[PDB]
């Protein structure tokens, strides 16, 4: 495997920071004019994280269509993702409006609400079955139907109802609860077990709208998740691990949203996760059971 030789060269020479700096230097810069309009200042969580105009998601709303969210369209892989920031208290209605309008089936949350003593995301889903949430600004009702709590992640089944039309949809919420901000998962096994649970749910299927992926900013942990999933899909289509250039894929994804992957360690972890996941792609389905056991999910 050529990425496995690349990994060893970089690791033994301690070069991860230099490689990551090269990526930052080569990454695309496109206008983000809409994000910076004064009327949108309170729709952005971080001043330095903005969607590009060309790939931003537009709300179907005539007053103000802005949400801090980007469509990542991986044409070669035939998979799309919506990456967004953790919603703010005033944007939780916009968040669910986007989910509705884009026909998403799953939401992947890679952060906790409180991290490092600060609030990184609003509580945007209900905590109890009998206490539904109503978003008066966007006319949606959200109900918790069930939750399956594991040791390091939680899966929730939510019902989203459009109060204008009375039509309902089931949304799956996949919540990774042990991935630190600016950090990496505990092991490739834990990460891959979680990714494959998302895959197996059908949420990434082309018959649904794009999956919504977020962390606090929608770039660091979110980018790591999407990079690994896309690389494994590209390897699967070709059945050729040596045709996937992880750095080129990341640069392609950065055409659609700035800043994807925020540390050299997250880049290094992306390699490890793709190298380990390749074992399943190339025909050893038993590794998936090993990942579940090493993840201590139960
Ligand atoms: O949640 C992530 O993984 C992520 O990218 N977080 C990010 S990226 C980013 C910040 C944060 C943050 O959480 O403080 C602070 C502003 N600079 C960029």
């Amino acid at each position: 495997m050529e990425m496995e030789k690349e990994f060893e060269q970089i690791d033994k020479s301690g070069s991860w920071a230099a490689i990551y700096q090269d990526i930052r230097h080569e990454a695309s810069d496109f206008p983000s004019r809409v994000a910076k309009l004064p009327k949108n200042k309170n729709r952005n969580r971080y001043r330095d994280v903005s969607p590009f105009d060309h790939s931003r998601i537009k709300l179907h709303q005539e007053d103000n269509d802005y949400i801090n969210a980007s469509l990542i369209k991986m044409e070669e892989a035939q998979r799309s993702y919506i990456l967004t920031q953790g919603p703010l208290p005033n944007t939780v209605g916009h968040f669910w409006e986007m989910v509705w309008e884009q026909k998403s089936r799953g939401v992947v949350m890679l952060n906790r609400v409180m991290e490092k003593g600060s609030l990184k995301c609003a509580q945007y889903w209900p905590q109890k079955e009998e206490k539904e949430m109503i978003f008066e600004d966007t006319n949606l009702k959200l109900t918790l139907i069930s939750e399956d709590i594991k040791s390091y992640y939680t899966v929730r089944q939510l019902e989203l109802e459009n109060l204008t039309t009375q039509e309902t949809r089931e949304i799956l919420h996949f919540h990774y609860t042990t991935w630190p901000d600016f950090g990496v998962p505990e092991s490739p096994a834990s990460f891959l077990n979680f990714l494959f649970k998302v895959r197996e749910s059908g949420s990434l299927s082309p018959e649904h709208g794009p999956v919504v992926v977020h962390c606090s900013a929608g770039i660091g942990r979110s980018g790591t998740f999407c990079l690994a999933d896309t690389c494994l899909l590209l390897m699967d289509k070709r059945k050729d691990p040596s045709s996937v250039d992880i750095k080129k894929v990341l640069l392609e994804m950065r055409k659609f949203r700035m800043g994807l992957i925020q540390t050299a360690d997250q880049l290094r972890f992306s390699y490890l996760a793709v190298i380990e996941g390749a074992k399943f792609i190339m025909g050893d389905s038993s590794v998936q059971d090993q990942w579940k056991e090493l993840s201590h999910e139960d």
